[PDB]
């Protein structure tokens, strides 16, 4: 006669607000706690002797008996970079797409962590049933395939976390978004939407990837010597574009960086790339070709591309350095990174390299611009809105979009790390803080 109902909700960012990476959002529904993403951030300019930055999870450790799962939206560093460190401290099942799980398993192997982990590979048809709530998933579009949003069903309506996403009609297959499923979620009733603010300041739409690839062909066709493309190892779309263009221009492709080899190998075995025969060469073989017959994709050792480019520009790289007359395509900017980018570009000009200019007509990111964020807000029609994944100015820009779409302004929460947004069935409040912070890994 009595149906179980939910009473108290908590939403707590431990990473990803006040900054551009390191997503980690804790959602509690009564006595069940869920961790949404567990990303890393690369060290800020002002940091020395540091490899990566991860969230402080002391609040989760203090309450770990209630942690029911870790839910990972995609296989990029902003979503999974901290997972291995989390798993060394707490035990919970790990839920993610086929690709995301394979990349997490590789990361655990790479750090030689042998604890038993309960992985669950989910897809957009999966419904994971807990005591208090059910969790479902929906395909999103990103630069890595097999990305998923997370939908926590409550008796107040859904709590939806988008992860990182954009909308681009030129991406299909494992990049295609679940627009019909998202409309169903919005119609059934969304209590709170937690959405990516990274490009909320940028009007219009991201430039479609087909048009980006056309522009890359035109730029690459003009390069007279070697080309170095600097991008994230998780930018599979960009890697695929380079492979296609290299084939068209009779250039070979070689990977520089442990991050790329690893992620590419896994993704290739699983079928995620279209790779012509004889296109890929070992980095050791690059110097055996004419300069105009090679493209080097340079990701970082830990996945940070700019650090590797800086090493190459100063001729400090262990494996391969920049030479006069090389050309650079920089396919990666946050407040955290603006200084190293400026210094690296100066270093490259000093070394006699040629930076391929950005096209004014082109805006390339993995994150929705204003119209894409408004599309998500209009589909989901949330009662409350929590903009995340951004510096505070980005969160504010995203809050402005939500107000434009009709979210009540007093139901928009602009949060800092460690803030607790809480609901008791009557009022949504911001009246508590938990421990949070940046953990430095060396």
């Amino acid at each position: 006669l009595i149906k179980k109902k939910n009473k108290d909700i908590r939403i707590i960012p431990l990473g990803g607000v006040g900054e551009i990476a390191k997503n980690m959002y804790i959602v509690e529904v009564d006595d069940e706690m869920f961790m949404l993403d567990a990303g890393l951030m690369f060290p800020e300019d002002e940091m020395l002797g540091v490899d990566i930055v991860i969230p402080d999870i002391q609040y989760v450790i203090e309450n770990k008996e209630r942690l029911k799962g870790i839910f990972l939206t995609a296989g990029h560093e902003h979503a999974i970079g901290a997972v291995s460190y989390v798993l060394e401290q707490i035990d919970a099942p790990v839920y993610g797409s086929k690709l995301t799980i394979a990349l997490v398993k590789e990361a655990m192997k790479a750090r030689n962590i042998k604890k038993k982990v309960r992985y669950y590979t989910v897809n957009h048809d999966s419904i994971m049933r807990f005591k208090n709530v059910n969790v479902s998933f929906f395909n999103t579009t990103h630069s890595i395939p097999d990305s998923l949003g997370v939908c926590i069903h409550t008796s107040y309506g859904s709590i939806v976390y988008t992860g990182e996403f954009k909308f681009d009609q030129s991406l299909h297959g494992h990049y295609a978004p679940d627009l019909k499923r998202m409309a169903e979620i919005g119609d059934e009733g969304v209590f709170a939407l937690i959405s990516d603010s990274t490009e909320a300041e940028k009007p219009g739409y991201n430039t479609p990837e087909n048009i980006i690839e056309h522009h890359m062909y035109d730029a690459f066709a003009k390069v007279k010597g070697r080309l170095i493309v600097s991008c994230y190892a998780s930018n599979f779309v960009r890697i695929q574009q380079v492979l296609n263009i290299a084939s068209q221009l009779n250039r070979k492709v070689s990977f520089l960086g442990r991050s790329l080899e690893s992620s590419f190998n896994i993704a290739r075995k699983m079928g995620y790339f279209d790779i012509p025969k004889d296109l890929l060469i070992p980095i050791n073989e690059v110097e055996n070709y004419p300069k105009n017959e090679v493209i080097i994709i340079a990701t970082g050792m830990q996945g940070e591309p700019v650090e590797a480019l800086s090493q190459m520009a100063r001729k400090k790289h262990k494996i391969m350095n920049i030479e006069e007359g090389d050309s650079i395509f920089l396919a990666i900017a946050s407040a955290n990174m603006e200084v190293i980018i400026a210094d690296t570009l100066n270093e490259l000009v000093r070394a006699g390299a040629h930076i391929i200019p950005n096209n004014k007509k082109i805006h390339a990111s993995s994150h929705g611009c204003m119209e894409e964020l408004k599309m998500m807000l209009n589909i989901m029609k949330p009662e409350y809105f929590v903009p995340v994944q951004g510096e505070f100015k980005m969160q504010i820009a995203h809050a402005k979009l939500a107000a434009e779409t009709g979210v009540a302004p007093e139901k928009i929460f602009l949060v800092e790390k460690g803030d607790v947004i809480s609901y008791n069935g009557k009022d949504m409040i911001l009246n508590e803080k938990v421990q949070s912070g940046n953990i430095l890994i060396d």
